[PDB]
């Protein structure tokens, strides 16, 4: 129906908005006919009245259909269209391994990513530290890589969920961003555009988590499962730990390198391994590529050990303009910094605390990302050989190994790192890597 | 404190905003630094959390101080600075008589009016049907008229309560206009700028009332008394009837004429008389010009009968550039329409119902006001000899006498009037003119 004022009022007076009404409002948001104030007002009424399951699904759908919705029916692929989604994290490089691994098991992953300006090391920028990697293939080319290779990590060709652009921008300045119904629809809008069959949300918990409390991370996880499954996509979610860096490194080139050494068994961080394996099992199960966890973990460990996984990564990289021999000779292609020195904590002890966001911002500030846009990322700067909680430190074990441009910013970051990692006289109680699985 | 987002959140989470915080927000509204969405958001949080008495007063004060606040201390006047405020109505010409009457009793009335674009026949346009009437005297000239004459009805020299400009505009399209705390502060902002000592709100009740229900008109009346008196101005309010036209005419020239025949006792509509007397008694009492109702009604009836009141009207008109003999020879100065014919209802009976808003819009539509701004009011068009509820009608008594430009718009209005006044086989139950007096 018509009138933005009309719609705002209904919801304000504790009523449920119709699909036609929610759809009308969202397009108006996209077509710039519905003002900022009209957006901020509706967001608030939702913050006080919430939205029923039907309203929740209609909001998401009307946002998905705001832009373009991919369809792979014509391609007649012989496998499930699946993909994973995270709420971000520092060292969260699971996507580079996840994509190849699941494609090597019969799954098609049309990973339309979107970096993460603000304070989030998107994967798109990591993949750009690979000489020639084109993250912008046209539709027809993209459709080809998927069918041929199985995976493809590309940047959003804008027209995905446009309404979310204005809706989110307003919410950020009007104090209505922390509203579960709105968040749920915002996150899934982009993904549900990919024309998926199944999905898996990786909801982080802890200091570096999106939601403030475990109870709130869990809350969001349950909401996501509901509307996605309501929208037709077999979804499950996991609560991953993010109280420290996931991989043994944070940056761009250093992370893509880590993803290669993982795929080839040259080195595998155990925590990164658990989360990586846990997400893939879900995708296989949701995708029907396995009847149970045991079957799935089996197939995955195989592909990971017979080199078939790293092979797919290598085929994905080449099809997107990277070297055709990236996995074998990556050390000659990836950018190496001028200064690489290890940093040590002031005293001997056990790592008991760590501010992920701090380390995250330490990376950006040293060139690892962009605070504005005009900034140009130094794809070689970052951290490696990161200390894990519980690790005893001293002259034998530094906190991390810093890859900086010069002795100055090295020194800067060195102080940043040392300030972000808290020591203690004794090792803290351990926490799980994968807390639990929300489903149905 | 800083941040509009910060402030919005606090209030959203059921907290009380500080004076410094409310003040910061309001100036930002004025200085265009606080966006539409940030205004619409805060308005909603208030619609759901209301505002404590302290917050209520701080909002109004921060809005008053948004612009200029008059001060009459330097003038050293020998009387109270008072003024009345209405929520509008059709035929509500009480201000033209009220101003003179109270000044003739020792009260100073710096009536900064402001017409009423939209659907409200402001007094400013009525006073402009008087040849040469200048409603825009400069401060020094204005200050002179007050001290010399005692009264002065002038248009707002913009810089009064600027914040209210943007705040109200946003609210109108975001469904947050019907919020008592916001209304209370909006109305009083303009008035409290006049540097008053006492005030009296004329809150209408009925079909032509601002608030939807008697219980809501009363609700607003109690709120107004609270924050005004909290802000230092001795305030009381009355619930006037507005289920029909107050004066025996609606328009511009026809109303100013009515106000003159009242002041000179040539004719006095009894309902208009009661409301006019009721409001003045309040001003005298609040102003300290009387110890009780009896004393006040006495002084007023005197000034009304010894011609001293009409004298003041005459001195006000002349000081503001109108004729120096307007009261004695008004019939030669006021605009007279080309067509003046009486309209009769289709059948004999008793006037039982009447849509004030309809008659109000009938006047505008015939040139009595402006729907846009570029329109130029025909200060001669309007209704006179209006039927009162309970009046029996037939060939002896028409519904009203229409002053139109031509036979066309006369005919138009004639249908408008006839459609707005409902007849019945028997006279309806009478209602009071003045329902009750809210105080303290």
């Amino acid at each position: 129906l018509f009138l933005a004022q009309e719609i705002i009022r209904k919801k304000r007076d504790g009523h449920a908005l119709s699909d036609e009404e929610i759809r009308f409002f969202i397009n108006g948001i996209r077509d710039n006919t519905i003002s900022e104030g009209q957006i901020a007002a509706l967001a608030m009424t939702i913050f006080f009245h919430d939205m029923t399951m039907p309203e929740r699904v209609s909001l998401t759908m009307a946002m998905r259909d705001s832009g373009t919705v991919l369809d792979w029916k014509s391609l007649h692929l012989n496998g499930p269209i699946v993909d994973k989604h995270s709420t971000g994290g520092v060292g969260d490089v699971t996507s580079l391994m996840l994509g190849p691994m699941v494609a090597a098991c019969g799954g098609y992953i049309p990973m339309i990513s979107g970096r993460g300006l603000g304070h989030t090391g998107g994967t798109l920028d990591k993949l750009e530290s690979i000489p020639g990697f084109d993250i912008f293939p046209d539709d027809n080319r993209f459709r080809e890589i998927i069918k041929d290779v199985g995976v493809a990590i590309i940047g959003q060709t804008s027209s995905l969920a446009p309404a979310d652009k204005r809706f989110y921008a307003t919410r950020d300045i009007t104090a209505t961003v922390d509203s579960i119904p709105l968040i749920t629809a915002s996150i899934l809008a982009k993904k549900l555009a990919e024309g998926l069959d199944a999905l898996v949300m990786d909801v982080k918990v802890g200091s570096g988590a999106f939601m403030p409390t475990y109870e709130l991370s869990e809350a969001l996880a349950e909401a996501i499962v509901g509307v996605a499954n309501g929208a037709g996509v077999r979804t499950t979610a996991l609560l991953t730990d993010m109280n420290q860096v996931l991989a043994s490194s944070a940056g761009n080139a250093v992370e893509v390198r880590e993803a290669v050494q993982f795929l080839t068994g040259e080195y595998r961080n155990p925590r990164l391994f658990d989360v990586t394996m846990a997400l893939c099992v879900e995708m296989l199960i949701s995708g029907k590529l396995a009847k149970d966890d045991a079957e799935a973990r089996a197939k995955l460990q195989a592909v990971l050990d017979n080199g078939k996984a790293a092979e797919v990564f290598g085929r994905m990289v080449a099809a997107q303009k990277g070297p055709t021999d990236f996995v074998e000779n990556y050390a000659k292609y990836l950018p190496t910094a001028m200064l690489t020195k290890a940093v040590y904590a002031d005293t001997e002890g056990f790592v008991s605390e760590m501010d992920t966001r701090a380390l995250g911002m330490a990376v950006v500030a040293m060139g690892g990302g962009r605070r504005q846009a005009s900034d140009t990322i130094d794809y070689s700067v970052g951290f490696t050989d990161m200390a894990r909680l519980g690790d005893q430190v001293d002259g034998q074990r530094p906190l991390a190994v810093i890859h900086a441009k010069d002795e100055n910013n090295w020194q800067e970051a060195a102080k940043a790192v040392k300030a972000a990692i808290k020591l203690a006289d004794k090792a803290p109680e351990s926490t799980p890597t994968v807390y639990r699985r929300i489903s149905e």
